[PDB]
């Protein structure tokens, strides 16, 4: 019987399995939620090695009859996102719009996380971090960072809880809320009002009949796209690296009284970071030898990000938070090579802002339930509980 992926829901502890089985088969066969096989690749150097081989492909995960991690949640052509935006002449562009050196944001994200956190200290413990924090901060970041009404972030971020499933079947609501949301988009690029982020800039590319060749479905499909992958991975990725901090209350002290070190508790609090559910797909394109394994042209492999950022054979003493690492961004919490996070400044800032906000206005921050208590999401693409009670 294959060992069936993913182990497990849980954001807040590594299963030990991992640990087992990156030393004795860093590439192993698995079974997905659908039924396909797969190699989970489990070690630093095989993982790079997967990342940095562009043979092995994200593009082709979407070709018909390839084995799936997952069913699709959108077009299969979407999948080539980044691709299609490079073809289109729009990716200096779009990374550009995406950065947190923006006039104004870094101070409207702090502004934003004091706002929320200051509603909650009026509302009393207990606060929903998650729900009441992380996710709207995430959103109201993205709306900000689109050009879009705040207003509008709401009904958008809606459609996540569904668009970023991950399921052994097709869902039907996926593709109706993608189609609501992508009409959405296409009204935004013609809205004159918006002059601003993101659609304000794709907007004004559309304009341009140098960008004739680039349909309307493109350009929206970048704002969808960015703003999904943007809101579920930082409000995500936050949430549990507030469970992480809120469980080293050492070191949430250390980071309260030398703020200056919050950017590299950040940066390790990505790398022992479980938010990301599954491995990363990819199908071979060709006969490549990874480990002991000749992975065929057409198989999945999927590259687990917890299985690199965890491997003592990189980061000595990995399950410890440590301040002063030689190398701390060498994780793969971003991702490595062709794919690599173009959020991944954005991500980092957020996640700063958050922390020093929160650690500022609750200094003694805690959960308000045991952990065992704590409600995870099931098949979706990242594993956070349903809500986050704390006191402080
Ligand atoms: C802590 C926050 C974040 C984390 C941990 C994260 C993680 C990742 C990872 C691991 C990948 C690589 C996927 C792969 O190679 O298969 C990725 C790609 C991507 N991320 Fe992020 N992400 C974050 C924030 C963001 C933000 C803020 C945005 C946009 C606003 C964003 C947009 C994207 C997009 C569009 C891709 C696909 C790139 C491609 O296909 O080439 N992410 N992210």
């Amino acid at each position: 019987v294959l060992l069936e992926v993913p182990f497990s829901a849980r954001g807040d502890r590594i299963p030990d399995a991992v640990a087992e089985l990156r030393t004795r088969e860093p590439i192993r066969k698995v079974r997905t939620i659908t039924g396909a096989e797969a190699w989970l690749v489990s070690s630093y150097a095989l993982c790079t090695q997967v990342l940095e081989d562009r043979r092995f492909s994200m593009k082709e995960t979407a070709a018909a009859g390839a084995p799936r991690l997952n069913a699709l949640t959108v077009p299969p052509e979407v999948v080539n996102n980044m691709g299609n935006i490079a073809d289109a002449g729009l990716r200096k562009a779009v990374m550009k719009a995406i950065t947190p050196k923006a006039p104004g944001l870094e101070q409207f994200l702090r502004d934003t996380a004091n706002s929320l956190l200051d509603n909650l200290i009026t509302e009393g413990a207990p606060a929903d971090l998650r729900n009441d924090f992380a996710d709207p901060l995430a959103t109201a970041l993205h709306c900000k960072v689109l050009g879009i009404p705040q207003e509008d972030g709401p009904k958008l971020f809606r459609s996540l809880s569904i668009a970023f499933m991950s399921s052994a079947d097709p869902i039907p609501a996926a593709k109706i809320n993608w189609d609501r949301d992508i009409e959405y988009m296409a009204g935004i690029l013609e809205n004159p009002n918006i002059t601003t982020g993101l659609m304000g800039e794709l907007s004004r590319l559309r304009k341009d009949p140098a960008y004739s060749h680039v349909s309307d479905e493109l350009f929206a499909t970048i704002g969808v796209t960015f703003f999904g992958a943007g809101v579920i991975s930082t409000g995500s990725f936050l949430t549990t690296a507030l469970i992480s901090l809120i469980q080293r209350p050492q070191l949430r002290n250390l980071l309260h009284e030398k703020p200056e070190l919050i950017p590299a508790g950040v940066e390790e609090l990505l790398r022992i970071n479980l938010s990301f559910a599954d491995g990363l797909p990819r199908l071979a394109t060709a006969d490549i030898q990874v480990g002991d394994v000749l992975v065929r042209k057409g198989e999945l492999v999927l590259v687990l990000l917890e299985g690199a950022n965890f491997d003592p054979e990189h980061f000595p003493n990995p399950g410890s938070i440590e301040l002063d690492r030689p190398n701390p961004t060498s994780h793969l919490a971003f991702g490595r090579g062709q794919h690599f996070c173009p959020g991944s400044a954005l991500g980092r800032r957020h996640a700063q802002i958050g922390i020093e906000a929160l650690l500022k206005k609750m200094p003694g921050v805690d959960l308000a339930v045991p952990i065992d208590q704590l409600v995870w999401r099931t098949r979706f693409q990242r594993r956070i509980p349903e809500r986050l009670p704390v006191l402080w």
